[PDB]
């Protein structure tokens, strides 16, 4: 097991540690591709976590700095300020593959920005956030999961990224509340006559259900769009990408079954995951 290999494995560990779904799925990619995926995810994972370190930025800029470095001189050695195991893997990728560097910045910008989180006025702000945090990730991933990236590829991938984020939001309503965050828009809330603090104490009612389902619909629909254009992705990637999607949609029927609880994280059993993989796998 060589030296890069050792990096990609930290990267892998990190991915596997955060999201069990993504890993379940993207691990079934070919060697070349899944290792690049691992690199990217880890970089991003770091970017999100860079805040809970000292209680201040630092890092984040380092990470920005190490990235900006690779962007510039990809074939020179760098002494990375942040995490070296990761920045290495990425550099390796960056050699063999195109990288939407901008999108990393977009994501970093989004994280800088989230320090002064005020609630969203309107769904537009919400949708703008989803872009920042996930639409960006989809773009970065695009050269990895398709043979000839066209505007069209990028668009789908982004749209998938945004959807999943929306679902993860939908799943984490309680948990997010606890850390003084609410992602539903002020607008949508007033319209639906929901106060999240009140639901948290007194359990769900009909208004919450409806506001949640309003958003559940947006996701569901967007996921159907993406499924239709799955073909923009390379042949090996398609069933994998369908998998990750399916697993994530599946999260919604979970929240439903749990009666939209705000006092815990629902999950998709590993066994159900496999069941899905089988259904998809079977049709390929
Ligand atoms: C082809 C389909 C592409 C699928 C894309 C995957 C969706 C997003 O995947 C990600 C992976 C790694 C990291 C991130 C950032 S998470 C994040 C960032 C910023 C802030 Br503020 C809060 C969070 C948070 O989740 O709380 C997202
Ligand atoms: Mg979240």
């Amino acid at each position: 097991m060589t030296m890069m290999d050792m990096n990609f494995k930290y990267c892998h560990k990190i991915m596997k540690k955060h999201s069990k779904s993504f890993s379940y799925a993207f691990d079934l990619l070919p060697e070349d591709q899944r290792k690049a995926v691992w690199a990217i995810y880890a970089v991003c994972r770091k970017i999100d976590d860079s805040i809970d370190v000292y209680g201040d930025i630092q890092f984040l800029n380092q990470i920005k700095e190490d990235i900006q470095s690779i962007e510039k001189y990809p074939y020179e050695y760098h002494h990375f300020q942040s995490d070296r195991r990761i920045m290495m893997a990425l550099q390796h990728v960056a050699q063999h593959k195109n990288i939407a560097f901008q999108s990393f910045y977009n994501l970093i910008d989004t994280v800088y920005k989230d320090q002064h989180f005020t609630m969203f006025e309107t769904d537009a702000e919400l949708f703008g956030y989803c872009y920042g945090v996930a639409g960006t990730v989809g773009e970065v991933l695009t050269p990895i999961l398709s043979d000839h990236e066209t505007h069209q590829t990028y668009d789908v991938a982004r749209r998938l990224g945004e959807s999943l984020q929306l679902i993860n939001i939908l799943r984490d309503v309680g948990e997010d509340f606890e850390n003084e965050r609410i992602y539903f828009s002020k607008q949508r809330l007033k319209q639906y006559e929901v106060d999240i603090a009140e639901v948290y104490q007194n359990g769900v009612n009909n208004h919450y259900i409806d506001l949640w389902e309003y958003y559940a619909a947006i996701a569901e629909k967007d996921f159907r769009d993406v499924m239709d254009q799955i073909k923009v992705f390379s042949i090996e990637a398609q069933p994998i990408i369908e998998l990750a999607a399916r697993i994530y949609i599946e999260i919604l029927d979970e929240v439903r079954q749990a009666n939209y609880t705000l006092h815990e994280r629902v999950f998709v059993e590993k066994r159900k995951k496999a069941k899905l993989f089988h259904e998809i796998n079977s049709k390929y």
